[PDB]
């Protein structure tokens, strides 16, 4: 039931559009942070996932990759859509992000974590 | 000099996987093979697509994947760097979520395991 | 003005804590009551201890606590930081590592289960 | 068998000293990281912690936090007191590691989270 096609928003306010998904689990989207860690100025990037097909599932679980065209930065989210009691969606989701650091002797400290939840966008 | 996704590697725990091409774009998919299990369920080569990022030329980009486990209701994210090391030998810095299948959202604060993984080429 | 860690607390999940002094060392002990469990065992209180920084004198300093499940095997760490919010009330954000026990450590890169937290006030 | 009292080391250097720990699991220590994430000059830090009692396990369950000294930073860890094959005692943790940050609007990259082995000192 849950389905990942379509736009979703989030708890930060950050936008996201996927596309349909296959046959093969696999999806294509992208991103609009609304928050970066990074100084730049951000710009929409591309989103590469993949869904969960192993029984259909009315809620399965979700990866997906995001490639940030404004950082050396890359992002990943897992998380399983959920349909409330409200009769709505919900992505519940987590993610890892890494920062790119010019040593071996510093990659303990390239890496944070947090979630994130997704609703739908009306209209 | 260059760290290429593309190859074979092993990893830590004996998993083992196998990446593709990398397009003018960073996306790139491949296999994986794990070699341990959260789940009770044989093992079956489950596909992986990710996207190598490339903004700044670098050396030792950072890069992220899903695996979309064939045997399992789950999913595993990865995210890390491509090392060159001193030897001159690449190394894959990486680290994971494993991410669960439950049947109420409100049991979803437990779907979440946390992990590490340090890949090294296969190839001889 | 004073985010104290001292207090009643409550969470988004249900849970509740109470802590007590903090010295003038951060140093702080409370009980803690999960309203939910990854295992099977009747809840019980369960003792936490920690520290509060303060090298720098913030309203709003970070924090960290273990709590000693006694109904179980393994263990959760928390950490975070009090904010004060706009509505002039404090905000405890969190997040912790709930780390089972497990019986082999080739077993290990399974027990780590990470997830988020938010304490409210309790006391009216 | 698995004991905490001691000294012991990590594979990025750092070297933590634990006091007994009680009846209670409780334990104290100190904690000399060897790298920062601050740009501050290092100081011996105290960390404050807890052994899990739950059954005489050989192998217990632990968390402790560190106040760090020289930050406005706290971290935590949690782990697994192992026994090897060769005999030896082996900490597998994981930690995570608050920074400070001025608003909770910012909070969402407040949190990093890696591991860390530790290992015991010879003499
Ligand atoms: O700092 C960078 O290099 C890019 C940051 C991208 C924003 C991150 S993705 C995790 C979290 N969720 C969001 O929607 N944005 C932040
Ligand atoms: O147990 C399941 O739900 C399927 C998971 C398959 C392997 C997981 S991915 C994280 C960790 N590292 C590996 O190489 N494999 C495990
Ligand atoms: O199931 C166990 O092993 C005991 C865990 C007790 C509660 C865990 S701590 C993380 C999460 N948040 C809570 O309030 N409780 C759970
Ligand atoms: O940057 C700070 O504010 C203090 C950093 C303390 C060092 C951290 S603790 C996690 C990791 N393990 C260590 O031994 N050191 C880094
Ligand atoms: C997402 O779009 C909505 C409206 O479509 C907007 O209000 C919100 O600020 C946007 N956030 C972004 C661009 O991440
Ligand atoms: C820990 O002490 C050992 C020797 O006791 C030393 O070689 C190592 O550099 C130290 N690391 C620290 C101070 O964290």
């Amino acid at each position: 039931k849950c389905s990942l096609t379509g736009k979703w928003t989030n708890d930060l306010g950050s936008n996201m559009t996927i596309g349909a998904v296959n046959s093969r689990g696999e999806f294509t989207g992208t991103y609009t942070t609304a928050v970066t860690a990074t100084s730049n100025e951000i710009k929409e990037s591309p989103l590469h996932g993949t869904e969960n097909t192993i029984n259909k599932r009315t809620q399965p679980t979700f990866g997906f990759t995001v490639n940030w065209k404004f950082s050396e930065s890359t992002t990943v989210f897992t998380g399983q859509c959920f349909i409330d009691r409200n009769g709505k969606e919900v992505l519940k989701t987590m993610w890892l992000l890494r920062s790119s650091v010019n040593d071996i002797g510093d990659d303990w400290k390239a890496t944070r974590v947090g979630i994130n939840i997704f609703t739908r966008l009306r209209t």
